[PDB]
């Protein structure tokens, strides 16, 4: 049973096992309750099949005979739709369990006690520093006092913006199976675990596994943004939420650990959750001026009522008698005016005596939270409500003021002591998560602003915006900056993307501006882009405009933005609107699409150095937003030494950093990793700020300098100048299949990294390292030595290389080999070859520099986890291969088995989404 | 700081330490924190005059020397009233912990592998059979098929009938503050426990404590009989409402491992609870119609609402979209009569999709459970309600329906796993609790009821019921129980008493029959007592008439109980009436202070025996109520005992006991122990009537025949006909004082036992014991061997010396003897003292008999709980014996100490009420 699937598995990852290392024992305990799952639902035909997918994938991933592949790709073209679907299903679902089994894992793993000190520490979740460690290497390394430690603290903030997942929002309801799943499977491993406690657990386990698997609905609509934004949003509920008070306390106790005898003020705002759904419609029509409105609605509907949700808790402990005057006198108001008769409460349904003060404070902030939700729904289903003002909460300050006097009454009657419990808990939410949890970034392009500029200009009689150099648009937007008069008159007339974009405004201008973040500008190049949106949210009257933040994404755009930066700071108007502050983001994905990563990420190092010193140099205050695709969005231990790499002074107490939708399972899904995440953002941030990584040397930047031209040259001559790339890309990716569910140019960067992550191929994570490592060595001997003492030394580099070779190791160059001869006309084959060629010879130098023999021997317990998914993984990968082939191809058939599953018209596309959801699951994040 | 508290402690308890053994530890934990936390709340002094208190008591329980006794006293008789109050407090906070402490030995003390089969193994929680062991005993020892034993369980029921905690009902904010210091302390304990997750919890557990401390004001008034009734509900919500789900699961687990391969069905009603707060008016004219009302109306508003507040985390669940035909209907129906717009929910606030059919199902079951709810909770606030019947359940089968619906079309669809979660347990919860989680029982005494048909008789002209015979009664209670018009016209003249009873039908008549179950006559005699109520009920035309139980009290009474059943049961209107069942009840400690405690247990004992046999005879199915005050209202192991104990056949698959509310807390407050309680009770119900045990030797009934006479002559002749024990009990005892907030014959049973037990006397429990064994002896030296034999090998016998056993474990005559000291006039302290003299010679025959030369040498971890709070509670004894003297003398005066606590008009009465508390929370049950 159990023993012959733990056998399987561990062939598959030879390796040195402790008692704390079950992850291979977690996969076959879970597969095994699985296989007998899908034995009763489907039959045991079923069953074998899909162990029999199982067994030649664990076969081909154990020494790569092309043979086995070919077999299962047999087997699986042989199934019929029916079929097909359950067995696409199936292996996703142990995808699912795979990375929970993973997550429980890293958890438990035990804790290095004696870290060696060298900043690759801080690479591993097992290794790195947690706050008190850090507290200590800045008191005892870098001379900080304490003092010094804990202002610091104070003043800095981490700010974390989620992102869509881009394939596969999961609905809250399976996240609440998956996460009984991961308990269940850990309380199995309970030391001292009953008999019979044990046979209950294992039925329960069987029952989640079944629960999870049976929640499958394939629904014809794509989910609403509404939808994707409220699923979204369920890791608040399931860990967030609990887990910022829980971080928070522990950096209390480290504090008190170093001599600091005071807790973290409650309202120091040192992490704040922001979000882009809803708020990106950069080249996405379904993101209107509606949606925006709903998404900020729901926001402030689900913070309202996740306090309310949990003060009836507060009320009961808060029992106590002894209070102070103010609030004796504040309760005998509220006691006064209060109603003789029923609420329609679970908790305190009678009225309120005045012998319970607390209770009679926090009763009434629970009436207006539960005002300020029903409000927002009346909005959002009926488009108003009759609820008044002084009925709700409209700004924060408004809801902390009675918890702060509940926490004074208790300090001044002798109870400090119980104030700092669930009181301080809930002072630390509100102070975190305000009235609405995230605050949501507006984004679109700066040609959409163009655009509507354009359409005022001409209806005005003046004149042509975009026909306007660069110079006069300057001029034209200072001067209607201070105008006397408005812009836009009621003929203005309106296309329907001009309409869409000026509505967005209105919206802005009519929603509470604690709802808003930044308005990002993408594919911005220039001053006049930034003063465009100024000019647009002044026209509209925003009483609290949003900071304007360009998003230089092309290299060529890159190295403008130094200039555009420096004139908007050399501007009166703007320097007084910006107050000392301003936020730029980059995007990793965006560069390096434009001109292949390895030379994105040096120009990203050096943009940043850059526009550091511009600030500087003007006074203004600098946030780098961190965008999708670097270093920084790994997750787990990598960010952390991901973090402390940045270049001297690009954090300087402010964090701004995207969690990709592909990450957030991982780092906030499980409660101890949700924790872990807090922590290590906060801890690098701090440190970052006193203990800069070391500047790199002259020789360094000038090979750097050199190979990336050659980098690029590469990339480009491969991606934008070979005139069969497009034509080679459509057929050997799923990206045609993707994009209906200008080139490569004009697709966007999440499509590009998506469609060659599914063929496990990865061109756009490695594509130009190999030109550039080559060149350097043939050009020098030497430099091969240089390279591996930048990878030894130098922080940059060495995460650099770290998430390419992590993407290496999740890629496998057989299954885009099947895909070229399934997929691909005969004469583009040697163009897929060569690539192959290159990807080898790339991964072959890489390791080199890195001085490994093979892929990932820094990181066993990563590679463990890689090697564990990718069966699963690679049966996908061949569903999905026929499946193109059957969807592109209708007069390619094969014989058919007779239908395998039993029960007790869905079709290839369905089938095709199944894998395309499974193989990105399993594969996480790339680049 | 830790280690000498230990130190200290441990010195008090001698015992042989393994790993499990952890009691010490977890008091000295707990007792220093709190010392800390009175320091910083009441200052240095405070803490030290605590502790000075506490050594002393401990040195006092050490060597027993008087002299420790008189510094104690000194000590606590120079304290203010301020400071008297504080150390009153502290002392009884210190007992309720060191309670939650033993609360948590009890749970993880390690079973007993191999059990030596002894009955006596079913005495200790350790050793005794779970129910699996008791499912092999009766298949493998008794023969029994598997399919026997489910069958009998099947049609097995228990019913636990709570009680009001004599003194202190524990309010449900202050429960939940307990509950969560003996979490924090087992978390303190957690194997691999982080330093820092450590220093947490320690600070939690130093908060929980104070909190707890801090929950302390001092309310004017008694507790009204509904608030009473709402804290007594309170372990429902803590431990009962997931317990009942969690054993009926272990019971489909021992089923399956049997051989039985079903659950036990759903709705078999295994346990049901009822409840005597707000129900039983015996003695208690607090307790009127409007009251009884109110605690039906209160128990169907909590039932309901706790179905409410657990319906929204089985919709999300139950996020399935397959569904069978008569589901998926009946989801259609209600998805076209579905309201457009906002639920004020916390969950599913929007309309729900068809494609949900489950949460279809589910939400409309959500909207009935809350209007139920809103109903009751307008009936009490506003007198009535708009809220029509079929917006709201009127019957458990219309909330079973749709759940079983919802279970079905699990089934069908293949998800049958799935069904046997929580659905499983949600079922069974409704079918244990119903829409009134407990059955309310009314009592009343039979006097009460004579006099209304006294009333009756004499306005109607007829005579005086009161004056007729016995006879007379009969004849004409019969022919007006067919008589064709109503007794009862619109100008009978009524006193108070009687329309108090009156009324109190009416309210039977006018509530659903759901809510009641029997009506209990107290101080029963005869047959017309019973058709008296028979009657009424009748005359008040109630639909479903309560079951009539008397209960027979005296020992005359229990003699006369057997002719009056036979003539119930001969009687054709009666037996009609009945349907083949009857119950009645015993009341123990009744019995025993009518004759003593050794007399009345041998007189139940023969009086059940007897009136089974009668019951047999005439076709009537027989349960007999225990009442408080033996062996079977123990709780903890003994509880398992007493119940195989039983006479033969007096269970026969129904159980009814009373559940004291000062067992409550042991029995049901740590989920565990709430565990094990269900067990035990469902356990020995079942086995008891496939193996009743030994019945008793000729020579040992008439052994105990002839030791009854002499007992009660020794109990009666103390206590009734000693012209000054009266006046000697109102002196060494808080009696009167204890009933102001015809002799000892109409003192309740409750006040006579609380009094002595309060003075660690505890009188009502052993006296006549000791002229029982010392005549039987020295009649014949033979009979202490025959005694010995007995206590080995009988089960009744056992039990009943081992209950006596433990109270004097709990007693200390040194208190009783610094009371007369104090207390009583210098001319009764012989007779104070020769009672000591029987106490000591009555505990010495006891010890010989039992074949200890120590108290429970027998039951070492109950000496242990007992001895680790002997400290406390004697500080308590010392300072109430002071309060007394101060109350009862406005001369008695010492000096004073200057003033020692601080902070930052409570009298002795106060501090009175606070040492009562205490002592008995300490003492728990005894007679």
């Amino acid at each position: 049973k159990l023993a012959s699937i733990d056998a399987q598995l561990r062939l598959l990852v030879p390796g040195k096992v402790s008692e704390d290392d079950k992850l291979v024992e977690y996969d076959a305990l879970l597969l095994d309750k699985f296989l007998d799952i899908l034995q009763d639902l489907h039959g045991e035909d079923l069953k074998e099949a899909v162990q029999q997918c199982y067994e030649l994938s664990a076969e081909y991933e154990g020494k790569h005979d092309p043979k086995k592949l070919e077999e299962l790709g047999s087997l699986l073209t042989s199934l019929d739709t029916g079929d097909s679907i359950v067995i696409a299903k199936a292996f996703s679902h142990m995808l699912n369990l795979a990375n929970l089994a993973e997550e429980l894992q890293i958890a438990y793993r035990r804790r290095i006690k004696l870290k060696s000190g060298d900043f690759a520490d801080e690479a591993n979740a097992t290794t790195e520093s947690d706050i008190e460690e850090t507290f200590k290497r800045l008191v005892h390394k870098l001379n900080k006092s304490p003092e010094e430690v804990f202002d610091a603290l104070k003043n800095q903030t981490v700010e974390l913006v989620l992102t869509a997942h881009p394939t596969q929002s999961v609905r809250r309801s399976l996240l609440q199976k998956h996460g009984r799943i991961r308990n269940c499977l850990a309380q199995l491993y309970a030391k001292d675990i009953t008999p019979d406690d044990k046979q209950e657990l294992d039925e329960a386990l069987h029952r989640e596994i079944q629960a999870a698997f049976r929640t499958d609905e394939i629904r014809r609509t794509p989910p609403t943004p509404q939808d994707e934004m409220r699923a979204g949003m369920s890791y608040f509920h399931e860990t967030i939420w609990k887990g910022v008070p829980k971080f928070l306390r522990r950096v209390d106790t480290a504090l008190k650990n170093i001599g600091i005898n005071e807790r973290f003020p409650y309202n120091a705002p040192l992490i704040q959750f922001s979000s882009w759904m809803g708020g990106d419609r950069d080249g996405n029509p379904r993101v209107t001026p509606e949606v925006t409105r709903d998404v900020c609605l729901l926001a402030r509907m689900m913070t309202s009522n996740m306090y309310f949700s949990q003060i009836e808790d507060l009320m009961i402990e808060m029992s106590m008698w002894r209070c102070n005057s103010e609030l004796r006198v504040r309760a005998e108001e509220l006691y006064r005016t209060a109603r003789k008769d029923v609420k329609h409460y679970i908790e305190f349904w009678k009225r309120i005596p005045p012998n319970q003060p607390y209770r009679v404070i926090l009763g009434d902030v629970r009436d207006k939270l539960y005002n300020t939700r029903e409000r927002s729904r009346h909005l959002l289903v009926d488009g108003k409500s009759d609820i008044p003002d002084e009925a709700v909460y409209t700004n924060v300050e408004q809801l902390l003021e009675p918890l702060e006097l509940c926490y004074r009454s208790l300090c001044d009657c002798g109870d400090h002591v119980i104030a700092d419990g669930s009181l301080l808990d809930f002072l630390r939410q509100v102070s975190t998560f305000g009235l609405s949890l995230v605050k949501l970034d507006i984004r679109q392009e700066s040609d959409r602003h163009t655009e509507v500029l354009d359409a005022i200009t001409q209806h005005l009689g003046i004149g042509s915006y975009r026909e306007w150099s660069e110079e006069k648009r300057q001029e034209w937007l200072l001067a209607e900056l201070s105008g006397k008069r408005p812009l836009i008159g009621p003929d203005l007339p309106k296309t329907e993307e001009v309409k869409d974009c000026l509505d967005t405004f209105k919206v802005l201008a009519e929603l509470p501006s604690d709802c808003f973040g930044a308005y990002i500008i993408s594919m911005a190049t220039s001053t006049s882009d930034v003063l465009a949106v100024e000019l647009l949210q002044r026209e509209y009257h925003i009483k609290h405009p949003l900071r304007v933040v360009p998003l230089f994404e092309k290299l060529a755009d890159l190295e403008a933005a130094p200039a555009a930066m420096t004139r908007l700071f050399s501007m009166d108007w703007y320097r007084n609107r910006i107050d000392g502050k301003q936020e730029v983001m980059i995007g990793y994905s965006d560069s390096g699409k434009d001109a292949g990563r390895f030379s994105a990420a040096w120009q990203l190092y050096k943009t940043q150095e850059q526009i550091v010193k511009i600030a500087k140099e003007f006074g203004v205050k600098l946030v780098i937003f961190h965008g999708r695709g670097g270093t920084v969005g790994r997750g787990g231990g990598p960010t952390h030494l991901a973090l402390l790499s940045q270049p001297p002074d690009t954090i300087n107490g402010s964090l701004r950093v995207t969690v990709q939708g592909e990450v957030i399972e991982q780092s906030f899904g499980e409660e101890h990793l949700c924790f872990r995440t807090l922590q290590r953002f906060c801890a690098a941030t701090l440190e970052h700020g006193m203990n800069p990584p070391i500047s790199p040397r002259p020789e360094w930047r000038e090979l750097m300098d050199q190979m990336a031209v050659v980098a690029t040259e590469e990339y480009r001559s491969v991606v934008f100048k070979e005139p069969r790339f497009v034509e080679y890309f459509r057929l050997a990716t799923p990206e045609l299949e993707f994009g209906r569910k200008g080139g490569i140019e004009s697709l966007r960067a999440i499509p590009w990294i998506f469609s060659w992550t599914q063929t496990r191929f990865h061109l756009p994570v490695w594509l130009g390292f190999g030109a550039a490592f080559k060149h350097a060595i043939q050009k020098d001997s030497k430099n091969l030595q240089m390279l591996q003492e930048m990878y030894k030394t130098w922080p940059f580099f060495r995460v650099t290389i770290d998430l390419v070779e992590m993407v290496f190791a999740k890629g496998n160059p057989g299954i885009a080999a099947l895909n070229d001869k399934l997929l691909v006309s005969e004469d583009l084959r040697p163009f897929g070859e060569s690539l192959r060629a290159n990807y080898e010879e790339t991964k072959n130098y890489l390791l080199k520099i890195a001085g490994h023999k093979d892929l990932l021997e820094g990181d066993p317990y990563l590679k463990q986890g890689i090697r564990l998914r990718d069966p699963y993984i690679t049966t996908l990968n061949v569903c999905q291969a026929y499946t193109l082939k059957r969807i592109r191809d209708p007069n390619y058939h094969v014989t058919l088995r007779p239908h395998i599953s039993k029960e007790y018209a869905p079709g290839l596309e369905d089938t095709l989404i199944l894998t395309m959801k499974g193989i990105a699951a399993g594969m996480q994040n790339t680049g």
